[PDB]
């Protein structure tokens, strides 16, 4: 409404029900989040990703076959996310995921984190090239 | 080359290792193929489906997540594929995919089919509305 | 330790990192945790399942492939797992998976829930037959 | 019947529908196959790897969450399957999974392969140790 935020797009998505463990209250293991598209059309998938280790600013699938890549700092809890379109075209996108982690009982430093609210990304071309 | 068909576009995909399994040499169980973009982008993923009995003329997610679906006509090999990019904005694409099929040793029915060649498909906008 | 539970056996199994999801508050569209053997087996997995609207005591797989089948109890947090090794063997075993839900910030009424402690199962022979 | 074979026990699986694609008719990109309990349990999964380059004799997972590895000779056909049940067992498994190759479509050197015959495996324990 009067919030400074863009909620619906053609190139606005919005992400929703991050989750994340810390096994060992540092790095994440199992990092994911939903990713819907707000125009009306149908796409509406998880984009996730599990490690021994998880690394920031590290790219990963969003799925097996994906067409997304992501990436996350997780000192800021930011999300980067990228489409390549064509040979010519990419698009980026960010956002801050904002969560609450809370002991998860499976280890004395285990951790759990989960969204405590939506946000919105816009994609936007990057320039061909850097 | 000279080959009646358009191999290379924003909006054209290949298709290619079809797979099915017919257990009863009639229906299909399973079916699959793989879809990959053109243009240079990075699209590339396996679009299937499982079930006691596929049916033909159904939609059928390619996967989990996907923002794609297909159908299948069995008795032409013929290929339907629709993505809705917005409320207002679907693609459906269509193609043969040629197959040889052959006894797959698990029944006295079941066959194997597999593709003999690539497709190209041609994604174009149905008229809002029909 | 004097904990009055059982966590090592060939037929005793850890479940932890317990999630789940009620858009509405109520039934949940999304329900899984994890599996551990404790006796130093390979055995270590995710058991899930996704609907628009899952039921109590109904079956679902643990995964496409899964060799388990689960089932919850909303009203207790508990579960109920079977496994069916031989056409004359099949073990059932159960649990409760204590948790937290608090608001998760996609809708008015949405809520997701979090493990907040492992729970260990014993896999027990139902006699054949009821 | 009179075959020298055994197609039926509680360590017996029937291994079925193989495939697998050799990109440029040597090493393969893609294997699988499903294996089921013959004891009329109710196991029934898909393993399988993909990557750039699979190798022979190399574990890899049945799948994302599975309890079996398998590794693969090519040049013999020959399947390698392994179970660790406990710290103390664990059960290995061989069999040759016959199978037809022809070409695919997809590049000049492009080859599909699938079984032309069920195979049927013995889980034996492995000496502790070796
Ligand atoms: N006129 C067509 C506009 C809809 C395009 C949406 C593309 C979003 C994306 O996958 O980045
Ligand atoms: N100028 C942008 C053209 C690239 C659009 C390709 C969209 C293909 C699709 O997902 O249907
Ligand atoms: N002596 C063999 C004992 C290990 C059996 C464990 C089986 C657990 C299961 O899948 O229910
Ligand atoms: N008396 C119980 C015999 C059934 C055991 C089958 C175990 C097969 C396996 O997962 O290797
Ligand atoms: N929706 C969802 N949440 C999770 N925590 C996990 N692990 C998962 O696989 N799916
Ligand atoms: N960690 C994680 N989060 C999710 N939301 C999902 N779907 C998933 O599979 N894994
Ligand atoms: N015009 C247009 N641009 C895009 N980036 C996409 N994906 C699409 O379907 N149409
Ligand atoms: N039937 C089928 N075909 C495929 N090409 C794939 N990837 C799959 O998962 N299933
Ligand atoms: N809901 C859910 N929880 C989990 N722990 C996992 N792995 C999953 O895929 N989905
Ligand atoms: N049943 C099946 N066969 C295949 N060739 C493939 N690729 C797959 O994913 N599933
Ligand atoms: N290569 C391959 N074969 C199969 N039989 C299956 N299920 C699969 O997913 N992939
Ligand atoms: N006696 C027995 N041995 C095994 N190896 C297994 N898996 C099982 O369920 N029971």
């Amino acid at each position: 409404a009067s919030c400074p935020v863009t909620t619906e797009g053609d190139y606005v998505w919005k992400i929703s029900e991050f989750y994340g463990r810390k096994p060992e209250g540092t790095y994440y293991n199992s990092l994911g989040f939903n990713i819907k598209a707000t125009n009306g059309g149908t796409l509406d998938f998880t984009c996730s990703a599990q490690a021994d280790k998880l690394e920031d600013h590290k790219w990963y699938s969003c799925g097996e076959n994906s067409f997304m890549d992501f990436s996350f700092d997780s000192d800021r809890s930011g999300l980067l996310l990228k489409q390549k379109v064509s040979d010519d075209i990419t698009y980026v996108a960010t956002a801050t995921l904002p969560n609450y982690c809370r002991a998860g009982g499976n280890g004395p430093k285990d951790f759990v984190c989960q969204g405590v609210a939506d946000a919105y990304i816009t994609l936007v071309t990057l320039p061909k090239s850097s």
